[PDB]
């Protein structure tokens, strides 16, 4: 049997699938260490490796990867769980080791070879306290080439007045996601501060992991997924809007929970964001 994880129908995806709208044909980068292509519930369209010792993107040693690409695509079957756009193409691009550590060159290396390869959304549910030109630039291009680059907000919480988002969060052209529960409630570790654009469930989501299990995980990382693959239901009902449109649409269309420093916009909602 499968179940639908929580999130999925908190932010209202089961009800464009009712629509047939499941994200056919629309392309995800899931830059991240790499997805588990053989877990019975996943289907990978492709992928490309940056990092040099380990080349093969379909081998996830560390297990980040396979489960952030769960919540984005996991199939609609009798098993495991159900993604947000089960229908999309999901593709690994590894820029992580299996320590879960990445240079940020390897990222960028991630993010050219998406832009290469038309991609539709970028996922990074990725985060360091510093930034670099070069990664603010590489993320501009690709948002400038006319793809939905998604990116988790940080797990650093709340330094008083201080803003904690991460980078490439920071950047303005990445949308950054933050983490709520089930009560839509922010979770203590989500990072806060006046670049967080909006908040999808991030704590204790039931994903796929490596070797065809499942488990649940907690992070802005958990988050972000949910709004990479609400990007891909949008264009797969609108294959017309630009990445312009979708940000919009998401943006308009949230819930406001509370205050934008914690909460920026709200809540996604994907029935209310596809029009
Ligand atoms: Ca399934
Ligand atoms: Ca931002």
């Amino acid at each position: 049997a499968q179940s639908v994880p929580y999130g999925v129908s908190q932010i209202k995806a089961p009800a464009l699938h009712s629509q047939g709208y499941t994200g056919s044909n629309v392309k995800v980068a899931v830059i991240d260490s790499g997805i588990d292509s053989s877990h019975p519930d996943l289907k990978v369209a492709g992928g490309a490796s940056m990092v040099p010792s380990e080349t093969n993107p379909f081998q996830d040693n560390n297990s980040h990867g396979t489960h952030v690409a769960g919540t984005v695509a996991a199939l609609n079957n009798s098993i495991g769980v159900l993604g947000v756009a089960p229908s999309a193409s999901l593709y690994a691009v590894k820029v992580l080791g299996a320590d879960g550590s990445g240079q940020y060159s390897w990222i960028i290396n991630g993010i050219e070879w998406a832009i290469a390869n038309n991609m539709d959304v970028i996922n990074m549910s990725l985060g360091g306290p510093s930034g670099s030109a070069a990664l603010k630039a590489a993320v501009d291009k690709a948002v400038a080439s006319g793809v939905v680059v998604v990116a988790a907000a940080g797990n650093e919480g709340t330094s008083g007045s201080s803003s904690t988002v991460g980078y490439p969060g920071k950047y303005p052209s990445v949308i950054a996601v933050g983490a709520v529960d089930s009560s839509n409630q922010r979770a203590s570790f989500s990072s806060v501060g006046p670049e967080l654009d909006v908040m999808a469930p991030g704590v204790s989501i039931q994903s796929t992991l490596p070797g065809n299990k499942y488990g649940a995980y907690n992070g802005t990382x958990m988050a972000s997924p949910h709004v990479a693959g609400a990007a891909a239901l949008i264009l797969s009902k609108h294959p017309n809007w630009t990445n312009t449109q979708v940000r919009s649409s998401l943006e308009n269309t949230t819930t406001k929970l509370g205050d934008s420093f914690y909460y920026g916009k709200g809540l996604i909602n994907v029935q209310a964001a596809a029009q």
